[PDB]
């Protein structure tokens, strides 16, 4: 209840009578919000938070046998909103995020009014006739990378998900990243990629926003159009005008744009 409250840094900022989560993907914590932050404050009531796995949270909380699906994620942030009191909502998350989201709105499809998804896929490993855009070979090349020196991995990863050359994006993605505890990151990485979600996409109920970049690291094109045709709800996707799979450090006034359209109405 109050304890996860401060655990993974729960933050309740702005003024309006909608309420939105914004929920961080890997390598960030909650701060990679700040720059879209100010556009939804004047309409939105807003909660922020840590995912376990973040590393502005204490590593000590971190359950491996706990978190090895995600599932668990999944429960932290509807003990979040009970615990806050918030019976329905409107949710943004973000890579791993949008994966949870898909997954908690199925679990209480009267919580979540809306979901918006950013750089999200069902599955990132290939399979027979869908491309998620990553080999078994080439992820095991990763978790190798990462386990052996993971420093020089994420000093080689980051630029690369960022993808624009934005150095003070490229930078503030690095200082998250790399203060990661580096068996944390291997274990949610591990997570995310064993997972899929084509099977349940058909259960979601809830209206949804897919918003895709021009160039995504880890998820092709053809994935958001995946993600169209087989959610349950009534979806569109949305194209940003620019690269790289963290637009909301990237490029966050145009991320900006599209959220408080896709925020609306709900
Ligand atoms: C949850 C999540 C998944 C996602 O893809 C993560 C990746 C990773 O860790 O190495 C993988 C890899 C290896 C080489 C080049 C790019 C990428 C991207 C892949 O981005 C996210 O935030």
């Amino acid at each position: 209840g109050a304890k996860l409250l401060q655990i993974l840094n729960v933050r309740v900022v702005g003024s309006g009578e909608r309420v939105v989560v914004l929920s961080h993907g890997f390598g960030t914590d909650q701060s990679a919000w700040s720059r879209v932050l100010p556009y939804l404050t004047r309409d939105h009531r807003v909660v922020l938070y840590d995912l376990v796995c973040a590393g502005s949270v204490n590593p000590d909380h971190f359950d491996f046998r706990r978190y090895d699906n995600l599932d668990a994620y999944v429960d932290d942030l509807l003990a979040i909103l009970d615990a806050l009191r918030i019976p329905r909502c409107a949710f943004v998350g973000h890579s791993v995020s949008a994966m949870i989201g898909i997954l908690a709105s199925i679990r209480r499809p009267d919580l979540f009014a809306k979901l918006v998804l950013i750089g999200a896929s069902p599955r990132f490993l290939n399979d027979s006739d869908y491309h998620g855009g990553f080999e078994l070979e080439e992820i095991q090349q990763v978790f190798d990378a990462m386990g052996a020196n993971y420093s020089a991995w994420a000093t080689g990863y980051a630029p690369l998900a960022v993808g624009a050359d934005v150095p003070a994006a490229v930078q503030e993605f690095s200082r998250t990243l790399f203060n990661m505890r580096p068996d944390i990151s291997l274990h949610v990485c591990q997570t995310v990629f064993k997972t899929d979600l084509r099977g349940v996409l058909g259960m979601v109920r809830a209206p949804c926003v897919v918003v895709q970049t021009t160039r995504d690291v880890s998820v092709p094109a053809s994935v958001a159009a995946y993600l169209k045709a087989h959610l349950g709800g009534r979806t569109t996707v949305e194209f940003l005008q620019t690269e790289g799979h963290l637009p909301h450090l990237s490029a966050p006034s145009l991320l900006a744009q599209v959220l408080r359209r896709a925020l609306a109405r709900y």
